[PDB]
Order: C-alpha cells, then sequence, then structure tokens
C-alpha cells in the first residue's frame, strides 16, 4: 500500500528496535540502533528514534503518522530541530526515523537542574531560549506553523542541544479538546494564543505567543504556566488582558521580550528573525558567572 521513496528508504534489517521512549507523549516511539544510516560508513551504529502505529491504529493514525513524514521531508534539516533520517515503509509496519534526544524534553532538563544535576548559568538559560527561537525562525521561513510550540515538545541532545519536536503534527483544530490534559496534568490551552484559542486562527504570530510562554517556562526552570486554572477560569484572564507575573532572577530586558511575544495586537508583537537576533545580543553580554 505505499509509495517507494528511494531518497529515504532504510532496509528494515538495519534497524534493531529497543526501548520505549518519550513515555508516550509523542505516541508510540522507541529507541533503536540503525546500521549503515550514512551510506559511506556502512559498519556504524547510530542512536535514532523511531515512531509508528500503535497495534489497534485506524486508517487515520495511519494517514496522519504519512503526512507528518511527507512533512519533515518538506521542511529541510536544521541543527535545532528533530530531523527526518529514514523510514521503512515496504514489507512491514511503517517506521519513521528520527534524530534521538538522550536528554529528553526541555521542561524535564530545567525542572533535574533546579538547586535541591549541574544548576544552569544565566547564560545556558539564555542560550536556550536562543536555539529554540533559531528552530522557530527555520521553520517559519519554511511556510510551518507549529501550534503548540511549548517546553514539553522541544526535546535535548547528548550535546545539549535544543531541537523542537511535533512540527509537522496532524491535527484538525476544529476538533480540539480545550480540556484534555498533557500527560503530566497541564493544559495545552495554557501556550494559545488568544486569536488561536477563541477564533481558531493559528499563524507565525500565533506561534511566537507559544514562545513567550516557552520563554517563561525556561526562566521558571520548568515552571508551570498559570497552576490551578481550569479553562473557564483561563479564558477569563485572557479577556481580561492578565499577563504572568515576571519570574525571579530574569532580568527587565527578558521580560519586557515575554511581554512583547504577548502583544495583544498580533501584527505588534516580535517575528522569530528579531527574536533571534535580540537573543543573539543578549547571550553575548549574559554572565556565565565568571
Ligand atoms: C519531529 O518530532 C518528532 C517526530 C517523531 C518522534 C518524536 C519523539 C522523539 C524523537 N526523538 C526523541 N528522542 C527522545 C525522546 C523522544 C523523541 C519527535
Amino acid at each position: 500500500e505505499l509509495p517507494e521513496d528511494p531518497r529515504w528508504e532504510l532496509p528494515r534489517d538495519r534497524l534493531v528496535l529497543g526501548k520505549p521512549l518519550g513515555e508516550g507523549a509523542f505516541g508510540q516511539v522507541v529507541l533503536a540502533e540503525a546500521i549503515g544510516l550514512d551510506k559511506d560508513k556502512p559498519n556504524r551504529v547510530t542512536k535514532v528514534a523511531v515512531k509508528m502505529l500503535k497495534s489497534d491504529a485506524t486508517e487515520k493514525d495511519l494517514s496522519d503518522l504519512i503526512s507528518e513524514m511527507e512533512m519533515m521531508k518538506m521542511i529541510g534539516k536544521h541543527k535545532n530541530i528533530i530531523n527526518l533520517l529514514g523510514a521503512c515503509t515496504q514489507d512491514g509496519p511503517l517506521y519513521v526515523i528520527v534524530e534521538y534526544a538522550s536528554k529528553g524534553n526541555l521542561r524535564e532538563y530545567l525542572q533535574a537542574r533546579r538547586p535541591p544535576e549541574e544548576q544552569l548559568s544565566s547564560k545556558d538559560l539564555v542560550s536556550c531560549a536562543y536555539q529554540v527561537a533559531r528552530g522557530m525562525e527555520y521553520l517559519a521561513s519554511k511556510k510551518c506553523i507549529h501550534r503548540d510550540l511549548a517546553a514539553r515538545n522541544v526535546l535535548v541532545t547528548e550535546d545539549n542541544v535544543m531541537k523542537i519536536a511535533d512540527f509537522g503534527l496532524a491535527r484538525d483544530i476544529h476538533h480540539i479538546d480545550y480540556y484534555k490534559k498533557t500527560t503530566n496534568g497541564r493544559l495545552p490551552v495554557k501556550w494559545m494564543a488568544p486569536e488561536a484559542l477563541f477564533d481558531r486562527i493559528y499563524t507565525h504570530q500565533s506561534d511566537v505567543w507559544s514562545f513567550g510562554v516557552l520563554l517563561w517556562e525556561i526562566f521558571t526552570l520548568g515552571g508551570s504556566p498559570y497552576p490551578g486554572v481550569p479553562v473557564e477560569e483561563l479564558f477569563k484572564l485572557l479577556k481580561e488582558g492578565h499577563r504572568m507575573d515576571k519570574p525571579s532572577n530574569c532580568t527587565n530586558e527578558l521580560y519586557m521580550m515575554m511581554r512583547d511575544c504577548w502583544h495583544a495586537v498580533p501584527s505588534q508583537r516580535p517575528t522569530f528573525k528579531q527574536l533571534v537576533e535580540d537573543l543573539d545580543r543578549i547571550v553575548a553580554l549574559t554572565s556565565n558567572q565568571e
């Protein structure tokens, strides 16, 4: 049933499947070892992540996983996104092979580095924002709107590189359940721009608003936005023009950046291009401590 694409296909026997990854937040995904991923080095093994359909998947689940893969083929490569590396589409279940992120999602990474391993410098945190802003600038330049940019959808590699995940996910925005929670217990509506939340209008500008929430997540080291606030109350806060408080140990400039990202008028928010330039400059002048 699936079309062959020699640009991406890996023989099924080259992939040694392993243990589950991401505790189900990204669907059925496992760690694997791929033999001879690079055609130049056929005797090298690479740790990779591998997405597949759950046992009782419908035909729409298959379509959605295919869309995701094709979206990823078109978007191209970037250091700060989770890149496609291959696929097994023939004679067997569909496998979508992507880059492996050994240090987990950014929320977890930050939480484990709180003072009670190695604590993060002010520069490491800004550097973190910068890398994510870079991934997003690239995605935006390729006409991709994320729709759920958040710390949970940012993965961290063994070398502390931030990579945006799930940027090509299929989703029917007219059928979102605003009350559904992420497995960790939070509500995705808390990262959504008002225009996306009330009028279902997703744009690069609404992704920029989500980035503001993510900046707040970085500077609270994995803090939870609007803790205890249920959906109806969140709407009321948004309608009243409410904005989250400045995190402690966040400069006035970075708080102002968050606020700009939460501009009530979408046209007035910065773009990712501008955010990358601003963050580059702030990284250069932020203390590593020494
Ligand atoms: C494009 O983003 C994706 C696509 C497929 C799967 C995933 C989850 C994932 C990829 N690499 C990982 N490494 C560790 C934990 C989860 C993951 C993200």
